[PDB]
């Protein structure tokens, strides 16, 4: 098994830990975690294409898609490598994460080491929005917090 | 060419941004940049194994030593793939770095994307130390700060 991990941090109180495990070579990824300082409800998850940080989390640029399709749902075939949909926090603003994602990989082409995973101020429409901005960014709006993903022991 | 940064952080004041640059698979990789806070003189600079900084810097873990080799300085053929030496912070607390290297990569199973880059208190004694920690460490003492090494524009 291959185990990568994300610290989420931005310039307010968004943080949490993000994990990644891949058990054989183009299996499913697990992700889980916890993100807390979020208001309830949905919040867009993406890996963006670089592990920049040097001026927070714009540097990250956009999703990450290395097989140039349009922005979607994880469980979309039309979507970006980094699509990874949105997380729920509670009334406690606390996002309990548990994905299991069969696109992003922890080797090859669709690898996502290296990249950066930020969690957004708004829900991701998944491009179901009805503006030209859904079948790009999925409207979910500023960058509350991101890391760098990161090789795990 | 591939291009990758890391942004430098800690629990006190110290705080750089790292560029690495190479130009084709098999070359150098150019390394530049700045870190200030640091206190004037040598301060070792290595990249750890783990790209995970949950626990802050001490979860990035050893030196990476894909190799199994012994801790040197980047000069030497007994070295850690990490092992990058001193950089040097002047009167004003600040280290200009400027760094050629041909055992780090970009790319293949010496790749240090996803990595960590970790500046220390101490001077690396580049294995010349006269203990055994020497040949593991270079003596160079606690983490001041660090980064996860990620893809760059
Ligand atoms: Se998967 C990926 C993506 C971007 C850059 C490098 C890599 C990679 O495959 N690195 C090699 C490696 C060695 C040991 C453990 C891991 Cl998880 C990855
Ligand atoms: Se860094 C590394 C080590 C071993 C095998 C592959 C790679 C690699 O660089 N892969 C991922 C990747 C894709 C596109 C751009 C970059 Cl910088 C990295
Ligand atoms: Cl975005
Ligand atoms: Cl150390
Ligand atoms: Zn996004
Ligand atoms: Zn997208
Ligand atoms: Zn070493």
């Amino acid at each position: 098994a291959t185990k990568v991990v994300c610290v989420l941090k931005g310039d307010g109180p968004v943080q949490g830990i993000i994990n990644f495990e891949q058990k054989e070579s183009n299996g499913p990824v697990k992700v889980w975690g916890s993100i807390k300082g979020l208001t309830e409800g949905l919040h867009g998850f993406h890996v963006h294409e670089f592990g920049d940080n040097t001026a927070g989390c714009t540097s990250a640029g956009p999703h990450f898609n290395p097989l140039s399709r349009k922005h979607g749902g994880p469980k979309d075939e039309e979507r970006h490598v980094g699509d990874l949909g949105n997380v729920t926090a509670d009334k406690d603003g606390v996002a309990d994460v548990s994905i299991e994602d069969s696109v992003i990989s922890l080797s090859g082409d669709h690898c996502i080491i290296g990249r950066t995973l930020v969690v957004h101020e708004k829900a991701d429409d998944l491009g179901k929005g009805g503006n030209e901005e859904s079948t790009k960014t999925g409207n979910a709006g500023s960058r509350l917090a991101c890391g760098v993903i990161g090789i795990a022991q």
